[PDB]
């Protein structure tokens, strides 16, 4: 338990602070072999350290995405698994919870170790050491194969599953590439196909709420109509309260999620803001404040913008929205910053001049800023003001500003957007896949008022006996695939 | 086009005032149908295929997002601007037309001093312009560039198939 | 004429529902060769199934655009054509 043997920032090398774990991590199979059957006093294999990790946890914690480390980690993991089957076949090493209640597979999911994650997820062995495998094979008639992936600790039916960890606990940058594999892409596709009606019913309900909002906002003064207006207002208030409660429940359930990934969801914040604004305007109406009208319409726009959430039900528009947000985040704030600096400088310069006559344009800073913005909009008034005494200077200043920020900057913006789109397309597809996964996981959990029953995925199938007694039964996920190349390597 | 032409011609004898629209509605279509007879050449023939690929791939998304943004902002502007301290944004059609003027390059971005919510209206207009003109229209050009680069060769093959069918 | 041997959506593998077609599709040239000249009672080569397909129709119906399947299909097609020329040169299998 030394400072150098812990995992932190600076000089360190975490290896499980255990001699067996050290030997396994430094790729010393002879040392491990000698340590496992020393006749003097045997060494254990499910021994834990202070952090709670075991040898497999240490192996997955030292793993990296480089091929050289991944191969070593995979080989050591498999060898240790089969050796544990040799020595202690009763206990299972894969189900040893950490001090945080994490298994090696769940630790791989949380820490972002993609290679070992996929290997553990779809590992396949032979007749010997068969029970400790994840991908089985039911039957092979000709060139078609049926694969049965184990759904242990990965199906969403369990409280803390791999999917939930990936979607809400992993803080790795590129965690969207993680769920785009074999036994994850299919399962989520099936879940999405089953949950389509609920998703589109939610979209329809939101559309109806927004239509009611628009009707109420459009038909409002400074009888039967009065009763209908009051009814519209009370339904708006109820909808705002409902959305506010839902968003508060979401944020309470995902407290440590905002500081994990801020730009992955980025719609729950907008929905919360819209609901808060709607409620505030509705309660401010009874106060008889003139500032009712702004906030209310400030809600309306947001609500319509929130229809852009419900557009990832389709690949085409869903990828379009992700690309839009990537462009905004990557190559629009720079242009805005440079633009604002140039515009403010030139506007202040123009206002400083043009007041020495030989109504008055560029009277204030706001007017000059608006005129310069008219220039990018395509309505700039580029005249030769003959009233003032500095005609030439003002004209040259305007020409320089136009040439600097319109010919150059706006077209460079289009060039940057083209480069961004070309760079991002595929990662955008993967991000859309992750967005669909998150939406599915949220939809499986019911609303804050109604809880949805958890429908277990997969099916119980005979996957052979254990090495002790009563035959082993487990929930598997079935996927058929037609292969002509792999079918050649078995004849 | 043929159905419209026949319907207008038979509606002329009925002495209906709605003769003039349908007839001219035929005319435009007919001229657009000259774009069929342009695959007799590789250059223009491939150009037409690329045009249709761009329309089908990266114009409906932009139109959908545009329509949502425009309708939302137009309804918001009409809801305001009626509390005075003729009248702009009188109806939904007028506000929609003004916002479309913005993408066309003729948007009137003034500081309405008559109404009491000058700042709110100005900020709403500025936000709409920044959102749908600086961003969306240029992203459309970027998407079109990507589409053209992706489709060129398949467009050549599609032109070959079109010639075969002809 | 089973539900699994027909071509539809779900679990299935269409192979022409004929033993000769099955042997040709599973890349078993020795089985095909033995079936074509068994002295007890000869097997036919222009024999059809319920769908109306023959062994060549089955081969082209199982074909895929992957290189591994395409090579197998091409080789089996050519071998069956020349074998039919050997056995029955009068009738043409391509028509």
């Amino acid at each position: 338990c030394g400072r150098f043997f812990q995992k932190h920032q600076g000089t360190c090398f975490y290896f499980g602070e255990l001699p067996l774990s050290l030997a396994a991590c430094t790729k010393q199979w002879d040392v491990v072999t000698y340590l496992l059957e020393n006749p003097h006093q045997p060494a254990s294999l499910e021994a834990t350290d202070s952090l709670g990790n075991t040898v497999l946890h240490a192996l997955v914690m030292i793993a990296d995405n480089s091929p050289e480390n991944s191969a070593l980690v995979i080989h050591m993991y498999d060898s240790l698994l089969q050796m544990g089957a040799r020595l202690c076949p009763t206990v299972q090493l894969e189900d040893i919870c950490n001090h945080q209640g994490l298994t090696p597979l769940k630790l791989a999911a949380k820490e972002g170790k993609i290679e070992i994650f996929r290997h553990i997820l779809q590992r396949e062995f032979s007749g010997l050491y068969q029970p400790l495998s994840r991908k089985f094979t039911e039957w092979c008639y000709g060139p078609v194969r049926v694969s049965l992936y184990d759904l242990s600790s990965v199906d969403s039916w369990e409280k803390n599953s791999v999917l939930e960890i990936i979607a809400f606990h992993c803080k790795s940058p590129h965690r969207h590439r993680m769920v785009v594999l074999e036994p994850l892409n299919k399962l989520l596709q099936e879940k999405w196909d089953r949950l389509i009606p609920r998703f589109f019913f939610n979209f329809a309900c939101y559309l109806v709420y927004m239509i009611i909002f628009t009707i109420v906002a459009y038909h409002q003064p400074s009888t039967f109509g009065d009763s209908m207006l009051l009814l519209g207002h009370i339904l708006i208030l109820l909808g705002g309260i409902y959305l506010l409660l839902g968003q508060l429940w979401y944020f309470w359930r995902r407290r440590l999620f905002i500081w994990i990934s801020f730009m992955d969801s980025y719609f729950e914040i907008l929905f919360l803001v819209q609901a808060l604004l709607t409620v505030l305007s509705q309660v401010l109406r009874f106060v008889e404040t003139e500032w009712y009208l702004p906030l209310l319409v400030s809600s309306l726009v947001l609500g319509w913008l929130n229809l852009l959430y419900y557009t990832r039900g389709f690949q085409h528009t869903g990828i379009y929205s992700v690309m839009i947000f990537k462009v905004i985040l990557r190559d629009l704030l720079r242009f805005l910053l440079v633009y604002l600096v140039f515009l403010f400088g030139f506007a202040v310069a123009l206002v400083s001049l043009s007041r020495e006559a030989r109504p008055v344009p560029y009277g204030g800073i706001l007017d000059a800023s608006l005129e310069l913005f008219k220039f990018t909009i395509g309505m700039g008034e580029l005249a030769f003001q003959e009233q003032l005494r500095f005609r030439g200077v003002v004209l040259l200043l305007l020409l320089a500003y136009v040439l600097l920020t319109y010919v150059l900057l706006l077209n460079m913006l289009i060039a940057l957007m083209s480069e961004t789109v070309n760079s991002v397309a595929t990662d955008s597809w993967s991000i859309w896949k992750l967005q669909k996964a998150i939406s599915v996981l949220e939809m499986e959990n019911g609303y804050w008022w109604c809880r949805r029953k958890r429908h277990r995925a997969g099916r119980l199938l005979k996957v052979g006996t254990k090495g002790d007694g009563i035959p082993d039964e487990r929930w598997c996920f079935r996927v058929e695939e037609v292969n002509w190349a792999a079918w050649e390597k078995t004849l």
